[PDB]
């Protein structure tokens, strides 16, 4: 599923993104935007053989279990092909565990180079929230 952006803004607030780790929600949508481009389905594998899935391109290395990744210790316990539905809870659930890791949301590289220090605020202009 492909998301419009007040769309995927109103169901990361629903699980209380905003402002998560301190972090506001435009933070997440523009993490969103750069990682997936709003895509739940969005698949990159890494050069060591672990993937990177959905709508934040979360990594199979640590965080789920996708059966094919060195090391596999899944810190999210979740299938990684949850992280794949359109439903976004899994992750969500998944990402307040990651950007809880010690490196708030710089876990997120498309959001360390395109949303960090921006005015975040125009990831969510015009949504009623």
């Amino acid at each position: 599923k492909v998301f419009g952006r007040c769309e995927l803004a109103a169901a990361m607030k629903r699980h209380g993104l905003d402002n998560y780790r301190g972090y506001s929600l435009g933070n997440w949508v523009c993490a969103a935007k750069f990682e997936s481009n709003f895509n739940t389905q969005a698949t990159n594998r890494n050069t060591d053989g672990s993937t990177d899935y959905g709508i934040l391109q979360i990594n199979s290395r640590w965080w789920c279990n996708d059966g094919r990744t060195p090391g596999s210790r899944n810190l999210c316990n979740i299938p990684c092909s949850a992280l794949l539905s359109s439903d976004i809870t899994a992750s969500v659930n998944c990402a307040k565990k990651i950007v809880s890791d010690g490196n708030g949301m710089n876990a997120w590289v498309a959001w360390r180079n395109r949303c960090k220090g921006t005015d975040v605020q125009a990831w969510i202009r015009g949504c009623r929230l």
